[PDB]
DNA sequence: TAGGGAGTAATCCCCTTGGCGGTTAAAACGCGGGGGACAGCGCGTACGTGCGTTTAAGCGGTGCTAGAGCTTGCTACGACCAATTGAGCGGCCTCGGCACCGGGATTCTCCA
């Protein structure tokens, strides 16, 4: 996207990013921000699952107590 | 020994029910009169009853052969599954069919 366009950042819910997740695969996303990224932080929840799949170049978690429970 | 199931409660999206308000159109209410319901009547004809006739349905009996019903043998074909893709579903778009309106024209009713 150019500066000229409809959106540039775009914020969601861990919420819909999986109930939406059949519109967000159908795009290519320049970076990603995971607040409290804690809340990927199980392999079997679906927003792992889901966004695990999603097309983007760049991720970033942001979280301030990584280590959590277990390895 | 470990993995994943059982328990539970917080989190958050979806969606059906209920209320408020208006307002407006359809249901409720009135009443005259008409005509259709319905009772009462006359006739006639059409249907139930009876008797003598006949007709053929039903029972006992003989003979035959088709074909239902069962056994045997085998191979053809549909169940099965792993690999491949394209037909058909879900989401998005737009324009043209159709409805709804208004007013002028033709039809249909009903009373004279």
């Amino acid at each position: 996207y150019k500066k000229d366009s409809p959106f540039h950042v775009m914020i969601t819910s861990y919420q819909l990013v999986v109930s939406d997740v059949a519109y967000f695969q159908k795009m290519k996303w320049q970076y990603m921000i995971l607040d409290e990224a804690q809340a990927i932080k199980s392999s079997q929840s679906s927003r792992w699952k889901c966004l695990l799949g999603f097309h983007c170049r760049n991720r970033l978690l942001l979280t301030g107590t990584p280590i959590q429970n277990n390895m």
